[PDB]
């Protein structure tokens, strides 16, 4: 029985969070999971354990540290598969693409990454994300200037109240955003490329085999039906 650790997301609760009366999960994450271990030609048995403190998203560093530590066989969620973390975990290939974006309001001086690093102006980023140590250690984003957002809702109120010039989040995020809030848009082209993985012990064969079923939910067209059930875009008005 495979103990595996899935994040108890305050926000974006499409990707993966708490069934609401319970302890089970659900969201775009569980159902591509799920779906992949049918495709796996040995059993996987397995039950969902949520982390985090319940008020905001999990830190996702620390999310994945704990498949090195045991106390998760594996995790599953919208886990980006950054460099720090392929040294503690083995990943499946990506089952979406992502990475950062800049996103500020329309008609913005802020035209990118590069604009935003010159800038003296406040910058937002999701409580939990990789983004906060990518933009202090890679990008050298004074740490002053970051404020973490925990929802659409706030993204949309901190842009409009200006608590923060800009937010950097990775694109699936941004596009959910962008489909419910009026007045905003992406500035540049994605300045990072990781997509998602689920994650498993170094060495373990589950990283692989749940490769090989992944590939499979996208040639037979269920991963797009997945991401359709839970994600589908609309007109923010
Ligand atoms: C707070 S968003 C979820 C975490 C983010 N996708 C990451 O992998 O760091
Ligand atoms: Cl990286």
């Amino acid at each position: 029985r495979l103990r595996i650790g899935v994040p108890d997301r305050a926000s974006f609760k499409e990707f993966v969070s708490r069934l609401d009366g319970s302890n089970k999960v659900q969201g775009y994450a569980i159902d591509v999971f799920e779906a992949a271990v049918k495709l796996i030609s040995y059993p996987v048995p397995h039950e969902f354990v949520l982390f985090g403190d319940g008020l905001k998203n999990p830190n996702f560093n620390e999310f994945v540290n704990n498949v090195t530590i045991g106390v998760f066989d594996a995790v599953v969620g919208d886990i980006a598969i950054v460099t720090k973390r392929t040294r503690i975990v083995d990943f499946t290939q990506p089952y979406i693409e992502s990475g950062l974006v800049v996103v500020a309001p329309v008609g913005t001086p802020i035209r990118g990454v590069d604009t935003l690093i010159s800038s003296s102006g406040r910058v937002g980023f999701q409580v939990g994300s990789y983004a906060e140590n990518y933009m202090i250690d890679e990008l050298n984003i004074a740490r002053s200037r970051l404020v973490p957002l925990g929802s659409p809702k706030e993204y949309a109120a901190a842009l409009q109240n200006g608590t923060v010039a800009a937010i950097v989040d990775e694109r699936p995020y941004v596009d959910l955003f962008l489909s419910e809030f009026c007045g905003f848009a992406i500035r540049g082209q994605e300045f990072t490329r990781s997509g998602w993985g689920f994650a498993f012990p170094r060495d373990s064969p589950l990283a692989i085999d749940m490769s090989t079923a992944i590939l499979g939910l996208s040639e037979t067209g269920q991963l797009q039906k997945i991401h359709d059930k839970w994600l589908s875009r609309s007109n923010c008005s």
